[PDB]
């Protein structure tokens, strides 16, 4: 219980009061618990090297009873695990009685161990102290190996499921691999990394409530960014040619699996590139990143829960591409004709929509008629690969350059998987006279217009989510190491 | 004046009304003028390879035609430049009357080429179109040199700043390869990168915060001050090398060495101290101005490149200076412990008042040895960075006691040029050492209370470590997009 900290809290003083340190300064240990394994797992059974003497610091994780002579534990680190054998034979008895030594050692206390590397009868390899100190006492009972499934403790305390639950490591792990592949790929390819502000006086490029925030001194209101478009397109207009941000982004809305209040976004602008280009982009990236993890294209994945049978994805090139506005027409036996905000065919939506008992948009405007439409109707068309859902109307894709055929649309893209979106792409609309709200955007970004921003294409990637699917899980909360909470 | 855009926008809309497309959507370029410049530099003077052709893009900068055959043009891209010479005899007549087509062009316009490489009789590497197509229409007139060393022009437009002043692009180059560099290095140490969170419930941890309000939770958070706490929380859960690489927001004063949001990064290194962490930080720091030097020795104008610039060496050890000693010899007075004493304080007071120091208005006692150490020693090299060190522990809240004189902590910070560019320490683990556990919060109290191994803790500051390295002395020279007033 409680009683359990206040009784290690006392132990604590006691060793002060004896003279004892238990929180030394520095220990110069010789060699990671890795390091150990590796050069010692090929020992032969039995056998020791008991001229070579180590120094190893780990965590207790197991205390097997003790022997008359002998004791055992489980010491950890970086994620693996050796054994100690303290022999009572082998003790150096000049710094302390071996009993009251190792009596003291509780599970969760970090200890730090001279000895030589060996292996048991039984084969196991362990490292065999002359003396184990004291380096930083855990004063509270641990989870045991499977007790660890609340929610809640991995969340608000995640030190303790780093330590307890071994796949988590292995998911954030797999996490800095995949921002890592990320870096690496858009930098072999010439592309070059900036940091633009987190703070500015407009959200910038995309649909969200922000977070306001005062400048004291300047006595000013300052948003939050709800992406990295704008700066990054003037940046292409300074000729950086080929830019990208990989950082935060902030939107004040509602958390669910998919959302949380603040989220890492990749965005990369190409100059001279257009729609095809990022297609071919996307579709080399997410290839070669799934193969660059898993030795494959094929990765399993639980859609509907641990509790279900899980379904292959394919990552194999090429994707399917959908073009939303043909694609619901298809599905709904219905014609759109535009405008697609006339009074008739916005009707015409809000028909299909009651129709199929799908619920109708806080305003029923036009944009976001079809995007329901296109969430009802088609963003779970393929379970089994990614795909793409292309050509937006202009009226839903307001930074979005107009299609080169097929006027009323946009040469843009996004890419699903499992009916969630990861990424958002398009040929960059570069007339400023046709953003016609230069007459959620700012005069900086429509005055840069005007020097001649190029033909380009830019793209946006969901960090987090992308993670969630390459480590198996249904909520963004399981790849975020803190997220926020309810106190 | 603004007579020029309205004219150009005109011009825009006169090709759209002649059905031609001066936004086109998409031009196939063979390979970049970098490249090109790369690929035919050595070909001879007057020499041309017309039967291999090229597609290539860039921004037209000068635009002096002189003949009514011959159009002369500047071409650049990433960087570099290129002649572009358009002849007459070269032109395809038949997409277009040639004078027609190049009188359009103008300084700033963004075009494709189809040409062949050469080199003119004078020698100018250079693009021979046959084609020329305008991509994206510059509507301003673009300055000139001269015209933007006005310091607001630079910052509230930057892509200007980068499209005229090649010194610009370079400092930027330096920054992101500084960033690359410091990534590299701790990578190859067996570090881990992490990201935790920039919204939090504690204010921070190490100012005034940035307060804002969570609407689907009716909460209101505080931007990190610091990555200190969460970092250390890593440590506990085993993360036995990590760091972090990102903003951290300070609400206060601008000025040219602060800035409301600044890049850090800290890293934490378990069974680490004080003395691993004075040996990296003159490892990183010797090696990285080495990598982008191929010296250790740099110049740098400290105040501004009209006064005389002075040199800096890095080459190590660097010098190390223990802060209340080194007050106590300058100032001849012995400050004794407790330094928060009624008799001490009035010690330091009368230092600050005798040698007409502005006295910090709180005038706590850690105020005042800050103020001290900012008068009496942190200015005292400037040809080498140096460390000063074994700050009190009233200074020091979780920097952990030093292990042989009393009251004082494993602490070290590193100046340049009387900045400080990073901040480190041994790291207190002790719960019951820590007396605020009963700036800090209970999160990371507990998580103190399971075990933080002995570690050591470095902060960096990278916008200003940049400064030094790209010898500018304005922390708004190395930021993209500074922040100003509107
Ligand atoms: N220039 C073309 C688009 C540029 C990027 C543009 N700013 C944009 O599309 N942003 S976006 O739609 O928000 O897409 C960002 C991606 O990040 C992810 N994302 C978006 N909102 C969230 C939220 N709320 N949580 C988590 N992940 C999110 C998801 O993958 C999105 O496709
Ligand atoms: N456990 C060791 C301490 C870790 C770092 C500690 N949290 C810390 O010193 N944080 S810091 O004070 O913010 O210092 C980080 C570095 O950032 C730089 N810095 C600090 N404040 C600013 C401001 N405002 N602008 C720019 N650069 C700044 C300076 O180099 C500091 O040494």
């Amino acid at each position: 219980p409680r009683l359990y900290f206040e009784n290690r809290s006392k132990f604590i003083q006691d060793q002060k009061d004896k003279g004892i340190n238990p929180y030394p300064h520095k220990f110069e240990r010789t060699i990671s618990i890795p390091e150990f394994i590796e050069k010692y797992k090929d020992l032969g059974n039995g056998e020791h090297l008991e001229d070579t003497i180590l120094n190893i610091t780990g965590r207790i994780m197991r205390v097997s009873a003790s022997g008359q002579k002998l004791r055992f534990f489980d010491l950890v680190g970086d994620g693996e695990k050796i054994q100690v054998l303290a022999n009572y034979s082998f003790h150096n008895h000049e710094k302390g009685n071996f009993a009251e030594c190792y009596d003291k050692i509780r599970r969760g206390d970090i200890v730090g161990i001279v000895g030589f590397p060996g292996k048991s009868k039984k084969g196991e390899l362990s490292i065999f102290p002359k003396e184990t100190i004291l380096l930083s006492a855990c004063l509270h009972m641990l989870p045991m190996k499977y007790g660890l499934k609340d929610t809640e403790i991995r969340y608000r305390q995640r030190y303790l499921d780093l330590l307890i639950n071994e796949s988590s490591r292995h998911t954030f792990v797999t996490r800095t691999k995949i921002i890592n592949f990320l870096r690496n790929f858009l930098n072999e390819r010439g592309f070059f990394e900036v940091e633009t502000p987190m703070m500015n006086l407009i959200a910038g490029g995309a649909n969200a409530r922000p977070f306001i925030t005062h400048h004291n001194d300047l006595d000013l209101d300052l948003y939050l960014r709800i992406a990295t478009e704008l700066p990054l397109k003037m940046l292409i207009v300074g000729g950086i040619d080929k830019v990208y941000e990989i950082g935060k982004v902030f939107r004040n809305e509602g958390i669910d699996n998919t959302h949380n209040p603040e989220f890492t976004s990749c965005e990369f602008y190409w100059a001279y590139a257009d729609y095809n280009d990022l297609i071919k982009w996307s579709e080399d990236f997410f290839s070669q990143l799934v193969y660059h993890l898993f030795g494959t294209y094929k990765i399993s994945y639980n859609k509907d829960g641990p509790e279900n049978q899980p379904i292959e994805i394919d990552f194999t090139p090429p994707y399917p591409k959908v073009s939303i506005v043909e694609e619901i027409e298809k599905v709904t036996n219905t014609i759109l004709e535009q405008p697609f905000d006339s009074n008739e065919t916005i009707e015409k939506m809000i028909n299909i929509i009651k129709e199929h008992k799908i619920e109708l948009p806080n305003p029923p405007t036009a944009a976001k008629l079809l995007d329901q439409l296109a969430s009802h109707f088609i963003e779970n068309k393929y379970n089994d690969k990614p795909f793409f859902i292309v050509e937006h109307p202009q009226i839903m894709s307001p930074l979005a350059k107009y299609h080169r055929t097929k006027p009323g649309l946009t040469e843009r893209l996004e890419m699903f998987i499992c009916g969630k979106e990861v990424l958002n792409a398009y040929t960059e609309l570069n007339d400023p006279f046709k953003q016609k709200e230069c007459f959620q955007l700012d005069s900086a970004f429509c005055t840069s217009l005007e020097y001649g921003l190029p033909p380009t294409g830019g793209l946006g990637l969901g960090i987090d989510r992308i993670t969630m699917f390459l480590t198996n899980k249904n909520s963004i909360k399981d790849v975020i190491l803190f997220p926020t909470m309810r106190p």
